[PDB]
């Protein structure tokens, strides 16, 4: 693998959007790692629904919470997801109105990668594209971030709660880190951005609970 990778810089990515108080974070994660696929396959950039994973995706708990492997394997039962523009966000439980004339992405199935395994995750991240993560996000360090590599040692990878997206890894002022995509909005952080650190064993559990769609 590169030693670094950016996917924002090759227009993989959408921009930074915003749960707002919905427990959506597994959607947000869910499409952005689709989105990145998409664009890969097809060179379209697209805007996927969250809404539409958030009221379908009946293996999850729409505002109450989800993993986004039951996400990809909605889509690839369901044969499809909306595109934003067809299904909406509005940040609140709704019944399923899924539109197949909406449909925007496909999806064949997901692939896990190894628990803990920061290496299988970069590699990962080098060769498929954005990837779905999960961390602990709970630390008033981490609310507050604004700027630099994060690193606190508070911080605990056996209480994940939060999920986001690692679009790139890099390194700045000598300390390895990954390029994480969040969904607090474009103010957040670095325009809602983190850079976390990377190879300081499992730091916030980021290798944990990664995986990605098949398309
Ligand atoms: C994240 C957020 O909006 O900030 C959001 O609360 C979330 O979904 N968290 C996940 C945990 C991470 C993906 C590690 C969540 O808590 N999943 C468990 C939900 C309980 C499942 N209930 C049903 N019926 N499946
Ligand atoms: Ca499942």
């Amino acid at each position: 693998a590169p030693d670094s990778v950016d996917y924002r810089e090759k227009g993989y990515v959408t921009p930074v959007k915003n749960q707002g108080q919905c427990g959506s974070c597994w959607a947000f994660s869910s499409v952005g790692a689709l989105e990145g696929q998409l664009k890969k396959k097809t060179g379209k950039l697209l805007n996927l629904s969250p809404q539409n994973l958030v009221d379908c995706v009946s293996e999850n708990d729409g505002c109450g919470g989800g993993y986004m492997t039951n996400a990809f394997q909605y889509v690839q039962k369901n044969r499809g997801i909306d595109s934003e523009d067809a299904y909406p966000y509005v940040g609140q439980e709704e019944s399923c109105m899924y539109n197949p004339t909406g449909k925007a992405a496909k999806c064949r199935g997901y692939r896990e990668i190894p628990e803990g395994n920061e290496k299988a995750l970069k590699r990962a991240v080098a060769r498929v594209g954005p990837v779905s993560v999960a961390i602990d996000a709970s630390l008033t360090s981490f609310q507050f971030y604004s700027k630099g590599v994060y690193y606190d040692e508070s911080c605990n990878s056996d209480n994940l709660n939060h999920a986001v997206l690692a679009v790139g890894y890099g390194e700045s002022k000598g300390n390895k880190h990954w390029i994480i995509k969040n969904s607090w909005g474009e103010n957040w952080g670095m325009g809602g951005y983190i850079k976390m650190a990377r190879n300081k064993n499992n730091a916030c559990g980021i290798a944990n609970l990664a995986s990605f769609p098949k398309m």
